[PDB]
């Protein structure tokens, strides 16, 4: 029972109320902890020390900077187990991979520590534009931007606040970290193992609350100098809407399409569908969501993807099932109401529609049509359309005709074909023969469209958290 | 006279509503031409226009991109005594400077379209980051956003237009071009030639029109996928707070400080600084406007200042004068609250606070203190205030205390010194022993706080109107 | 005739011995001219003059060496015409062929000027090492590495004696330039265009003589800083083993196997082969010179390269003939012995084993083996050989059994395993669907194992020409 | 007491000749170990063993490269203590400098790992030069060279090898190490943590031996694919000589002036000064090892000089003397004829001429000539000569007079003149009101003239150890 505190200028602390927020297990029911309802002067505080702190953790020394990420990275893998056991029982994440989690945020940080001490400045001569002459060198250097807004999704509670808080602090800048409530005690027990490595005082503050008691404050507040944000689509959008004069990268839904031309390897395609569209129950932004194949290959497609579906295994985050419980009672109505839609309309059901409470049972829906939600709404669960295409033509309009642009695969032998094909698809990323997916974590990783805002991956994340200083010399 | 046609869709045409605004030469307050007063249905034509060609645009091969670009180029050159002429009087910029603006900005699209050309991709096995597959290979390049809104200012009316078109154009975007209302003739002229350079329909559109009509129109449209804009920080912050889902570029406004040590040069210094203050008569963004001056040698600096200052001509644009008049009427007038809120405070005048009109001649102001507005406003006229210091210290204080942050210059003979004074200067650039500016045009440049956001420069500018396209190969 | 004089400290001089090496049209027999035969006290004369003009040209600001460079382009451009019709009757290039020659030429002088503009400088700060700590910067620069001996072949005497010169000058070193004595009348006008658009005095040193008088005598001396040689093999292992304490670039031999697979365009192969192979009559580093083809294509494949073989017209460069005659007598007697030890061996002749002095018919040769010479060694000449191979394991086998690894060229429809296939092979460059070729001349351009050392291609010239300056910074 | 076996194809064996070569503390004479001397065949062998595992390593994943780097600096690191009393004894030098050799060594280790997975590859298209064709594309990416003979002084037996091997291995070559035979207990030993971290077999081998048995065979070896060499000039130029058509990269000697202007701070100069050209009793290739001192300040500066020297400490490595002993009989002989010509010339002796054996006292000379030898040629010892100069003008040039080329400093409180008169330097790198040194490590680092061939430091060792390797595609055109 995981009483949780927050972290304002090095100490752990309580609401000046009291008041708190009451956590549970997703797949239980069961009292897990409690996190403090912080106000708005609170939320004052924290951002007034991460600006006092930022003055005195700029000037340090990055390797400095750097051996902190590398301390704290130890702690978490050595926290592995610990750690990976809250964010199984906080967000419903089967055993392994919530140990997986921790493993890889270890990584990142690491990477990213080691990314950073390697940001080279250049220098450039006056007369290398026409008419400059000669007498003046120019350094190009990076400066952090000041006090970073950071704000992870319930999807990956610390993986997902970790790829925000690590490049924002080796970079020299300070952080205010405000998790999603449901995965508020993972993150905070990440952020322990940062205190624990010697962060100092006020370099890192940890705000937790309602979204509408701090959130646009939070957002809108003159001492935040960047906001990335993890999450809905909607939220991103009003996030951007009320941010003013400060960079702001969003990473929003996707509904992302594997194209299958009738040249495919139906076996591999199938598999790499399966494990990209049912990922801890389709809980994720990137994941293949919309199938579109070619009619001829359509019937042997479905049929293995058929097969491999009814493999996977339905239950407890503990037994390490392939499919466990959707994070909410409102988000198993959302799917179930897509579900309904499409067989309304005349969806052919190959799996599934089952449930107990919020797990739903594995999804498969044949001979779904634009006509149908289940079409274009991200599901955030376990349910994965299939639609019949003619052609790759009407597979890239279908797949363009989304608000969103995050990721797309594109199955075909031929991959001269799928590269010309993937150039049409307007997305961050296209993947060849492959699901689609976030890492490796060094590879540029963003949306376009209503998918995202600017770039994450560890060194464009490092980017876009600092801006070009120029000293200009005379010799 | 020049009653101007706007481009939509590779045709030239007036408004739809069958109104005008007047443009008038500063210099003269005489009639120079007028331009359409676009509709906010005139405005989405443009915009769609404009979407349906980059889906063609962004498919050629970039040599061809990188052609036009030339061919734009070679023209403007061709044309720069009849484009510099018109600058000259819509602007009241001095002959030779208007003229030399247009070479300047043939000069910046062949460069960036150089640039562009030496743009490589990048490729990244996974597995250069534990434990990833090895035979997976990402491919990277860069991606046009979509349409690009540039939003170009009064004073320099082609170099900061083209200085943002070539970049967008180049990379595979389209754009829709708004010129300040005052330039749009010299925007049009500079337009004319990137259309008879070829331009296919759609890549360019121009718009004209009230701000009341179509400003918050424009950045709010949800076809426009990047704004670019230099002008007033107020704007600027207005053009912020409306936009959503799009990356923002803005350069506002400064208020560069000049800082002068005890054992700077006083002699390069003075003329650094009156070069640097009084250029287009201080109607720059990038410009000394404020010196802060150890007071040990403060006496002399000012004595030489006040020799220069006294040097700079004043008079018309077409006989090249070096103080010319001022924008407009509420402008001439702001300066000079800033000037007489000054004396009304006990600041000393060295050198004229004298005007025929617009036309105000150079003022400097010795005594200035932090209770006067001309010490933090930005007058965007020829006035310049000096400010007594007792060191580095406080000087690096009262420039901080700024809500700008677009570059400063140091003055001393101690380049150790000078650096490290340097890296306590919230700014874009600081220049050592040299005035602010905004080039050479490949340098980074950049405004912090309120003085700006995001990047531009050449390189900087390719980088901020593309985004990564990455394309995952498997090889197992 | 072109009675032709050098260049030394911007003079255009004859040989002091009064000495000349005549000159004639490999095609036709006619004197076209004659060079002076310079002695090495002559070479001396030439290398210290470079020396001291070097001094002076490398503190040159960037922008004024460019400049030169945009001149020289723009009067070989002007002259295309006229350097073009010396090259066809120098070294029996085709007329479309020669002219395009100094085009190229002209265009790889701009672009290596405009490269050369925008090399930046990098800064590093001592902290981004553990320990380095503080204020410690390192400005790293670039600098010339003094007086360079350009050593430029027959088969481009212009493309190839430019590409060396051009880099070298804008970098502020100086050039000592040594042209094949045949090309060595279009290597002087090329050099009196440089000359012509303002080359100051001793910057470019023309030197023209014997072998046996001034080969060892340039490679060996001690007021050389660098050499970069384009020619055969054997000579470019005498300059290595020879040239000492300095660097040294070389493109030599080349024997690049054409590999193709079952699933091949064998049109598209047969038609990317033929050009590439007979390309200037084979006389190329860089060159398809050996197919590897799988058994199951190889009867189709030969039947395509043969038809497209008979087409090739065989005759004058004036003419712009496909076969022109090759350089000299040595030459056709060395093709004449490879086709001939593969006919007396069981190697089934295709088409044309005609001879017409030097003018050679193309002769493609089917059924080659290992225990031919023609397998292996370089022709530098219209001759093919087909090698009929089991799989690609045996393709790649054979292809690293050679000497030499310039380039390859891999044909399947599978692009996948052509890029695996790509790197089992033992070369610089892997074309897949497509011909051995140098350019486009922005491409790296080098050649492994006997082929040659080090690299070039536009930037990486520019960064052989040059070595790093660091100069550290303490605040 | 370590008589040190070699490695072949992973196993840890002697030579089957027999022959040992005996090691010897310098300090001391007191024996250490032996090391084996080396035939024609065993050293084929293991230019054999290398191509074939080269074949092998290549092909594994960057990231399992480069977790043997890390395995292998975590088990130095572990044995500083160990690893580094064979450093202090066998080549002699002090006590807590040779444990610190293995800490940094390790870190070189680490970082070269790191940089090696960040070598990214590029792609340009057929268009971005005239004429050129949109639907090519061109994959650029690195590959290693093939097997590496890497050559170590005595100098730094594990921190110049292990500087040579690292960054080898990590980009997917093999190596053939030749370690200075003075040294190689303390390199053998640190290839044995590599073993001991799971180095596969072949990837590296050792090779010992006399210097002729096995010197020219190596260097002229087909089998070999790079060398990169740190030692003697002389030795230098004959592996230069005697190598074909292959990339040679040489660290060789120097004689790094010290350049004190008018306006210049004399404490820290001096202090600078000192600590560098008398570190490991002047056996450093990066050293000050002349100062050009302006006339009007020389007198002032060579009394603090003076100062600090006379507080240097003489005695053995185990005692961590500031002035330990020389690496042989040879070296002292030969500093002393240096300082001797010098005195015999009619240079001013400032401070400890004096010498028994192995060890010398720091030696401080003064109002020294064009006309000494010690003015030019690098003494390898505790040896110190001060030129008194006009201006920077004379201090140039004969600073550029010399066949060395390395590094330099220059002293000044006139930064942008400093920054002015470095550039008309010949050297590699110049130093801003500090000493001359190699590090810190990722910095590049390269000697011109007769000091070197080729660059290091951490990034620019990678790329000397691949070349390009480039892929063109076809873009397909259109569909639609």
């Amino acid at each position: 029972q995981f009483n949780a505190n927050i972290l304002r200028n090095g100490e752990w602390v309580e609401s000046r109320t009291g008041e708190r927020i009451s956590i549970s297990a997703p797949a239980s029911g069961v009292a897990l902890g409690s996190i403090p309802a912080l106000s708005q002067e609170e939320v004052n505080d924290a951002i007034q020390g991460a600006k006092d702190a930022q003055k005195i953790w700029k000037i340090r020394p990055i390797h400095e900077r750097v051996d902190l990420l590398y301390a704290w990275a130890d702690l978490l893998e050595e926290r592995k187990e610990i750690i990976g056991e809250l964010i199984m029982h906080e967000v419903a994440k089967p055993k392994k991979s919530a140990i997986g989690e921790v493993s890889r945020t270890a990584d990142i940080i690491r990477h990213t520590a080691d990314e950073a001490l390697r940001l080279n400045g250049e220098t450039l001569k006056g007369d290398q534009f026409k008419g400059g002459s000669s007498k003046k060198i120019a350094l190009v250097e990076r400066e952090p931007l000041g006090v970073v807004l950071a704000i992870s999704p319930f999807n990956y509670p610390v993986n997902l606040a970790a790829a925000k808080i690590a490049p924002a602090l080796v970079t020299g800048n300070t952080v205010v970290f405000k998790p999603a409530t449901q995965g508020s005690l993972s993150g905070i027990k990440m952020v322990e193992a940062l205190a624990d490595a010697g962060a100092p005082e006020g370099i890192i503050q940890v705000v937790t609350g309602r979204g509408s008691v701090i959130g646009d404050h939070l957002v809108e507040h003159p001492g935040i100098d960047m906001i990335t944000f993890t999450g809905g689509t909607t939220t991103g959008e009003r996030i951007s809407e009320k941010a003013k004069m400060i960079p702001v990268v969003l990473e929003l839904g996707g509904k992302d399409p594997a194209i299958v031309l009738d040249d495919a390897d139906l076996k591999l395609t199938a598999s790499q569908i399966v494990s990209g569209a049912f990922s801890y129950s389709g809980q994720r932004c990137t994941a293949i969501k919309r199938v579109f194949v070619q009619d001829s290959v359509a019937d042997q497609l479905v049929a293995n993807i058929k097969e491999l579906v009814e493999q996977l295994t339905v239950g407890s985050p503990e037994d390490d099932a392939d499919i466990t419980p959707v994070i909410d009672e409102k988000s198993a109505a959302f799917i179930q109401g897509l579900i309904d839609d499409a067989l309304e309309n005349g969806a052919t059901l190959l799996s599934g529609n089952k449930r107990q409470g919020n797990l739903l049972s594995p999804t498969l829906l044949d001979d779904v049509t634009p006509a149908m939600r289940v079409a274009w709404e991200e599901p955030f669960g376990p349910v994965l359309p299939i639609i019949r295409v003619k052609d790759a033509n009407e597979a890239i309009s279908l797949s363009n005709q989304s608000d969103y642009g995050l990721q797309a695969s594109i199955f075909t032998k031929d991959t001269d074909r799928a590269i010309n094909i993937g150039k049409h698809l307007e997305v961050g990323t296209v993947h060849i023969n492959a699901k689609t997916e976030r890492g490796p974590d060094h590879f540029p990783f963003l949306g376009v469209k209503k998918s995202g805002l600017g770039v994450q991956g560890i060194k464009p994340s490092l980017l876009s958290m600092t801006r070009e200083r120029v000293t200009v010399l005379n010799l």
